[PDB]
DNA sequence: GACCACGGCCACA
DNA sequence: ACTGTGGCCGTGGTC
């Protein structure tokens, strides 16, 4: 199983290292033959001699062009004659590429910025994380001595915890009498001890939670001060720091540092992403938090260090469990993209399609288009039309079915051969024409994008079959991961075609896809109402809810089964309207806000406040209860009882203040805010007391009793003292709870007055 | 100083 | 930095 790749230098020449795990043991393959290269497009091939003599400067050494090969690749499906420029070392390309672009006779250079070791995974057609090879893992967290107004890592590391299959344990340089605590003297002896434990266990994966930004950085600083060789690398190297936009990530050569924080950021949507919050969300059991002030006071008085030892042990223990939950799927995603788990677990879904496409393009000798320059980025701000959204037949409904298209946009791309290399291609013998936008798409040959999407969705269906037949339990959920990941990857290809900074940007393709989706959807909505007598209640991009007025459920079910047969014969190619589900009732508020109820009894909520992070828990709780009271029982008078009870509780300040917290993210530099809402009024006051407020910070505030601007009297919930503060009951009654339940109960003639 | 457009956040498909 | 479509509110600007 390939685990990562990099390269070292030997007498100037680069050497690819493939970090594998084969037949139970770690091993390193070395390749001294792979040469670095990029392509160049010339006016006349004669100029190759002027450019083969281009020169530049790096490391006090002159970078020159090794050799040049003339090759034929495709660019936009067209036969193009390009010049392959080889170099001796990867670091030659930055030093000389910009000087090459500016030569008179070069139209453009391509694929000039692909990391050498990632280039290798592609050019050699190798796949990380392939095989049944099981990986030995190890989580670790640290405790620190924090004082306000101190430099980062001014204080020592107090505890180092680690967990795996064998259990959780804490090293610490003070006596705590707990069976899982290993005591040493000095923190230098705990760090060397941790190195001893990691080196002995030789784990394939080191799982942290924000170890990209705290744990490894703190360990580094301490190791510099105490003169410790912090050689976690399987080659004996120290952790390597890379830039991650305005952040950092840490490599451990020969291993996979799997930081769970970015992974869980994208995979789960939570109000706050503390280790304790994420653990409760994922496993249903709560995790207790002890704070830095608690930890420092415990360490310097020597008292109650055992609860700090328990916190550190749990940090590692729960970090191992989340590692086991989130790693296998991310290892399947690594397999799909053809990039290392370290990279993929730190990449956006938008970044990954480029890597997948890059690999496919190389498979098909297709010259990857360059990333856009800033002038083209401005030509790419033209907008287009998206999905059709119907104003819901606002109110409550009976016996409704949801019909949705199977992968509407991929079906469209495949069926009509939508690709930048098929758009308005001249001299074809068969075309399809997009509605409204009128873009013609050649069909003589399958295009780049439709070929991959077909291979992808074909593979996904193969996977799902072998899965349902698989006789191994792990391989089952592995295959389950692969096909689930293929579905997400398929429907990010449309988003790519419209993305500002996408290599295969094609606005004409992107708007042709949405145009076809709107035609097909509004057509089926027309046919189901006219031919079959339904009424479409609400329709977003690729589906709709509908029923037959004053009709049975069995009548709605069977007749809808009929309409599916009728409409799927009318639908061309891979388009397919399917029967997603039946629901006994459903309330529809506005566009993007509804909630339906199974005949088994499960409620599904969409877009309403119940699903919103930035709404108080008391409002979401109470609205939920009002939904159940209606969808489950039609008890319009139980719903009003709920609201009157809740408002009475708030007015008596009887509601737990924990339910009144509002979570809003910071998205930019506070310098750059033009409008200051309450959460950025809190933030600006926090930074004024020296708190790091970066993009991503989840402000969590409460509104205290008073008058005037909400922001002027909102405080962080970190600082709510029920003996020194009264929350603003009037705000949470009148500006949170009532407005949320009222949008629903207005359909039955209830004003906010009727809800007390 | 009542009325409102709207930065700004997050949801949906 | 995957897309477009959309609801909602605290805030300050407006005649
Ligand atoms: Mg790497
Ligand atoms: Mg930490
Ligand atoms: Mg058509
Ligand atoms: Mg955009
Ligand atoms: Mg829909």
């Amino acid at each position: 199983m390939i685990l990562d790749t990099d390269y070292i230098t030997e007498d100037g020449k680069p050497v690819i290292r493939i970090f594998k795990k084969e037949n139970g043991e770690f091993k390193i393959e070395y390749d001294r033959t792979f040469e670095p290269y990029f392509y160049a497009l010339l006016k006349d091939d004669s100029a190759i001699e002027e450019v083969k003599k281009i020169t530049a400067e790096r490391h006090g050494t002159v970078v020159t062009v090794k050799r040049v090969e003339k090759v034929q690749k495709k660019f936009l499906g067209r036969p193009v004659e390009v010049w392959k420029l080889y170099f001796t070392h990867p670091q030659d390309q930055p030093a000389i590429r910009d000087k090459i672009r500016e030569h008179p006779a070069v139209i453009d250079i391509y694929e000039y910025d692909t990391p050498f070791a990632k280039r290798y995974l592609i050019d050699k057609g190798l796949v990380p994380m392939e095989g049944d090879e099981e990986l030995k893992m190890l989580a670790f967290a640290i405790a620190t001595l924090y004082h306000e107004g101190e430099e980062f890592a001014e204080g020592p590391i107090l505890m180092i915890s680690y967990a795996d299959e064998e259990g959780a344990r804490v090293i610490t340089w003070k006596n705590v009498d707990l069976p899982y605590v290993d005591v040493v003297s000095t923190e230098r002896e705990m760090i060397k001890r941790f190195l001893r434990v990691v080196k002995e266990k030789d784990p394939d994966v080191l799982i942290t939670y924000n170890g990209d930004n705290f744990d490894f950085a703190y360990l580094k600083k301490r190791c510099e001060k105490l003169g410790i060789n912090f050689a976690l690398g399987r080659d004996g190297s120290e952790p390597k720091i890379q830039r991650m936009g305005d952040r950092f990530a840490v490599e451990v050569k020969g291993r996979i540092h799997f930081d769970l924080y970015p992974v869980i950021r994208r995979t789960i949507n939570l109000p706050t992403y503390t280790l304790e919050a994420v653990y409760e969300a994922v496993f249903g059991q709560p995790k207790e938090k002890v704070y830095a002030e608690e930890i420092t006071t415990a360490w310097e008085t020597g008292e109650n260090l055992e609860r700090v030892a328990r916190y550190s042990m749990e940090d590692a223990k729960v970090t191992y469990e989340l590692g086991k939950e989130f790693l296998p799927m991310e290892a399947q995603l690594s397999r799909l993209i053809g990039q290392s788990l370290w990279d993929v677990s730190r990449s956006s879904t938008g970044n990954l399609v480029e890597w997948f496409l890059l690999r496919k393009a190389y498979e098909r000798n297709e010259l990857a288009p360059n990333k856009p320059d800033e002038k083209e980025l401005a030509r790419r701000r033209q907008k287009y039309e998206g999905g059709y959204v119907k104003e819901p037949e606002r109110g409550l409904w009976e016996n409704i079915v949801y019909l949705d298209f199977r992968s509407l946009y991929p079906s469209i791309i495949i069926t009509h051969n939508v690709s930048p290399d098929t758009l308005n291609r001249e001299g074809c013998g068969e075309y399809d024409v997009a509605p409204q936008v009128g873009h013609r798409f050649c069909k003589d040959l399958p295009g780049f994008i439709p070929s991959l999407l077909g291979d992808l969705l074909e593979e996904r269906q193969k996977i799902k079959k072998k899965m349902k037949a698989t006789i191994d339990p792990i391989e089952r959920k592995l295959l389950d991961y692969r096909q689930r990941l293929i579905k997400i990857l398929a429907n990010s290809v449309y988003g790519h075609m419209g993305f500002e900074n996408a290599r295969w940007y094609c606005k004409e393709c992107a708007e042709s896809v949405t145009a076809w989706g709107r035609e097909y959807l509004t057509m089926t909505i027309k046919e189901i109402e006219e031919k079959y007598g339904f009424k479409v209640i609400y329709s977003d991009t690729d589906g709709f809810f509908a029923t037959i007025p004053g009709a049975d459920a069995e009548t709605v079910k069977k007749k809808a089964m009929e309409f599916l047969k009728y409409i799927n014969a009318k639908l061309p190619g891979a388009l397919e309207l399917e029967y997603e589900g039946f629901y006994k009732r459903g309330f529809f508020v506005t566009k993007k806000k509804y909630a339906v109820i199974d005949e088994e009894g499960k409620i599904t909520t969409r877009g309403l406040e119940i699903v919103r992070r930035d709404w108080s828990e008391i409002a979401k709780e109470t609205q939920a209860r009002v939904l159940e009271a209606l969808l489950k029982d039609g008890d319009v008078e139980k719903a009003v009882r709920i609201v009157k009870e809740v408002t009475e509780k708030l007015s008596k300040y009887e509601v737990p203040p924990e339910k009144l917290v509002i979570h809003k993210q910071i998205t930019r530099d506070l310098k750059d805010y033009k409008a200051t809402g309450p959460h950025v009024a809190v933030a600006k006051r926090l930074a004024a007391r020296g708190v790091k407020i970066r993009p991503g910070t989840v402000i969590s505030y409460i509104v205290l009793k008073g008058s005037g601007r909400i922001g002027d009297r909102a405080i962080p919930f970190d600082e709510f003292d029920p003996t020194k503060h009264r929350y603003d009951a009037e705000y949470y009654i009148e500006k949170q709870v009532l407005p949320a339940v009222e949008r629903i109960l207005r359909a039955f003639g209830y004003r906010k007055e009727d809800l007390r």
